[PDB]
């Protein structure tokens, strides 16, 4: 599974570690992440997220 | 997947649309959404939904 | 699947039941909860929980 950044602060979406403080758990892709989650640092939605190739 | 009334106001449930900005992404089934989900008009639970045959 | 229980207060997750209220639907695994939730009559976090063997 792919990692994702924020574009807007540079937090790294890391799918093995997940968010699980915020109810992400490891293995959850991206795509599966609920759409109302934010990033943990700066606070903004995943539109702002990217695919890291 | 089917479509979903509120029987008390009428907003439908369209899974292809999902409920997002409540964590309800794209492609989920009535069933999987979580069961503290509420009607997003009128706020009523899932309980006073009802399938669109 | 397998009940856990709260080592802290004994309650007992069944996923049978799940906690609906708490947006965990019957039938989903404990390892499946979102790693958020906490123990509905104590307040604990998962990692109090130990499964039932
Ligand atoms: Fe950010
Ligand atoms: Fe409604
Ligand atoms: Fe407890």
């Amino acid at each position: 599974m792919k990692k994702y950044t924020c574009t807007v602060c540079g937090y790294i979406y890391n799918p093995e570690d997940g968010d699980p403080d915020n109810g992400v758990n490891p293995g959850t892709d991206f795509k599966d992440i609920p759409d109302d989650w934010v990033c943990p640092l700066c606070g903004v939605g995943k539109d702002q997220f990217e695919e890291v190739e």
